[PDB]
Formats: structure tokens, sequence, C-alpha cells
């Protein structure tokens, strides 16, 4: 019975004993700069390429931490070798880079590659997961797709027979950076040049769009305290003017920076009041929250639980919200639902009404929080993303 799903390319698949299986992902792979943390897969005979003509692309999800040190600076590091006397295939890293080499008997390589900046507020691929899908037409180019869309193509026809291995080993060969790692899931292979169509689908149909993701890509989770970017402002962060019904939420800026030289420089995402998610009516048992959960939200005001909630009776559209005392809510608006299919809270009332998605809104020059039903019929003031601290972006907090 296989369960892993490198399996379906495998006669036998050897796990290191530092390889780190994600207990609430089984599907997420860890991979750290150590010998033991390996996997080889010895591939079923139909799957070795060894060919001048035969198409072929691959597919993986990857999630990268922040380089941090000078040390990592040109260190160009092995993740994926399918190599054996010097033809093949892998896919390598290096400072703010993803690398696919082919090489034939003949030593005639080629790269294509994706590149991205560490110096930028907010990046959409810093410790975050990526889709990354690599086709091969031997008569014609490589290419290279990041979350289905083409970054890069070079000709490849001159290279003549590639013979690969016979395994695949998933392993950091090269680094420098002791304390490096990487994220790894869905590895596959496929014996044709995927098409952009076939491309976007295999991101769609694995991108498990009915459970909501926290900034990096992960599960969102219940009972994990999450700091808010609003996408609208996103120079901005939430905090509390006072708890209890009289007070509000508001956004207040700037995030400021966090920068090691010109290694990198990126907004401060561990900024204002965390958020907690309660569970109350989930769809299943587990901690993760998925679209359409009813729930609500906790807000931390020095280091003390409150109630996100509003008095849906106040004057006009937009009800401001305050941080309450738990005992305190009595039957005040505060049932939050959560949405994935980027406007992710929807408040209602105790009889089921919208009141509206949250958002904010100025009153005076003072950026408020606020449950909106402007928005359910109309990225918008309701997008928000749930930033949990992780090992992979290295901020103080």
């Amino acid at each position: 019975n296989h369960l892993i799903d490198l399996s379906r390319y495998a006669s036998k698949i050897n796990i290191g004993s530092k390889v780190n299986f994600d207990p609430i992902d089984k599907n997420q792979i860890q991979l750290f700069n150590l010998e033991s943390s390996k996997i080889e897969v010895i591939l079923k005979n139909a799957i070795v390429y060894n060919s001048m003509y035969e198409n072929f692309s691959t597919s993986f999800w990857i999630r990268i931490p922040k380089y941090f040190n000078s040390i990592s600076l040109n260190n160009e590091y092995t993740i994926i070798n399918c190599m054996e006397n010097n033809s093949g295939w892998k896919v390598s890293l290096n400072y703010g880079e993803i690398i696919w080499t082919l090489q034939d008997t003949q030593e005639i390589k080629q790269r294509v590659v994706f590149k991205y900046s560490q110096m930028i507020n907010i990046s959409d691929y810093i410790n975050r997961w990526i889709f990354v899908t690599i086709t091969n037409n031997r008569l014609n180019n490589s290419k290279i797709y990041i979350n289905g869309r083409l970054i890069d193509q070079k000709p490849i026809s001159n290279l003549g027979n590639i013979h690969a291995s016979n395994n695949i080993m998933f392993k950091l060969d090269g680094c420098r950076d002791t304390h490096r790692y990487i994220w790894i899931k869905y590895f596959n292979l496929f014996d044709k040049e995927l098409n952009e169509k076939e491309i976007k689908d295999l991101y769609d149909n694995q991108s498990n769009s009915g459970i909501l993701k926290d900034f990096w890509g992960d599960y969102l989770q219940y009972d994990k305290p999450y700091y808010m970017l609003n996408l609208y402002d996103p120079n901005k962060y939430v905090d509390v003017n006072n708890v209890g019904i009289r007070g509000y939420m508001y956004l207040k800026g700037p995030r400021g920076s966090v920068m090691t030289t010109n290694i990198y420089l990126n907004s401060s995402l561990y900024r204002g009041t965390k958020f907690i998610i309660k569970k109350y009516a989930s769809g299943n048992k587990d901690n993760i929250v998925r679209n359409n959960d009813r729930v609500y939200i906790n807000v931390v005001v020095k280091n003390k639980e409150y109630r996100l909630a509003t008095n849906a009776s106040q004057a006009g559209v937009e009800k401001i919200l305050s941080a309450l005392e738990i005992p305190d809510v009595g039957n005040l608006s505060q049932v939050v639902v959560m949405k994935s299919k980027k406007c992710k809270m929807n408040l209602q009332d105790n009889n089921g009404n919208d009141i509206g998605f949250i958002g904010f809104h100025q009153f005076n020059n003072i950026a408020k929080l606020v449950a909106s039903n402007w928005y359910n019929r109309q990225t918008l003031g309701c997008s928000w993303e749930f930033i949990p601290v992780d090992d992979g972006w290295g901020e103080r907090p």
C-alpha cells in the first residue's frame, strides 16, 4: 500500500532520518543542509530518461527561506539531482534564483532560470510556496513557469542524447550555509511538453482552494497567532485604541523595514495586534481553517485575548469593530465566515444575516476596521493576509 506521492515514480524510496514530514500537511517535506536529510528515489524503469527526442516536463512546489548571510551570495547548490556521468537534469538554487539545468552526453548544457529580488517591500516569492514547472521540447525550447506563468525560455535543440540518472536524489548538495533548508511538495514528471493550459490546471488543482492559506502558503490554522497584513494598505498595521465597546481597531503606519546590508531589505511583517482564529462551527474536526468555516476571531492586546465584535445597530453601513472582553460580548455580532473562494472574513449576526466583509474605512483621517456590505457587492480593503512567525523569515518579534 503506497502512501508517499513519490512512490508513483519509484520502485524504492530511501528516506534519511533527518527528513521532516510536516505533521499538519504530510505531503510537505523539509530537507536540511545535513547529509542524512535526503530522499533517494529509485526510478521505475519506464521513467528513466534516455533519449535525443522525447519531450518531458517536471513540476513541484517549493518554499525557500530568505537568504540572510553573505555566504549565500553566488553559491549554487543542487536540491534535486538526476545527473549521472555528467548527463541528465537537475534543479539547483542560488541567492534569489531557481535553476534548471540540462546536460547531454556531449558536454553541452543549457539552463533556464527564475530570479527574484530580496530588495522588495513585500515579496510574492521569498519564503512563500512557489509552484515551479519546467517543460522541455527537444527540438525547440526549455521553458520555466512560476505559479503557472511563463518566466523564461531557451533553445535546447543543440543538445543531443540526454541520459539521466536511474535515481532522483532530493538533497542539498554544495550549500555552504549550514542553516539552509527547503520545503518541497508534489514533485512530478511528465513524458510530454505540458501546455500553458495543463500547467494552470496543475497549479489550480494542487492549490487545495477549499482550504484557507496563511501568508507563507501553509494551511491556515485555528488557535495560532497571526500578524495581519491588509493588501490594500500594505504599509500599515492593526492596532487597538481601547478595548471594550467604546474602543475601536485601526490601521497605523508605517511598518518600517528589516534589512541586512543589501542582502535583503523588506517591510517588517511582525507588526501590530495579533489575531487568533477560534473554532465555533468548522467543517472538520482537525485544526485547519476551511472555506465557509464559521469562527470567532480573538484579538491579542497586551498578551490578553479579546473578541472581535460589533454592534450592528450603529448608524451607517460601515460597522466599526471593537475588541471586547469575551464575557462582555452578550448577543453582539461576532460570528465570522471565513472565505477562500483574498477578502477572507465575512461578519454575520446571530440571525444569520450578513453584516459585511471585514475591511477598513476612513473616519476623519483614521482608518478604522469595519464590517461593510459594500465589499460583498464589490485588491480591496477587505483583502487580508495572515502572517505567523516563521523560521524562514527571521525577523525578531
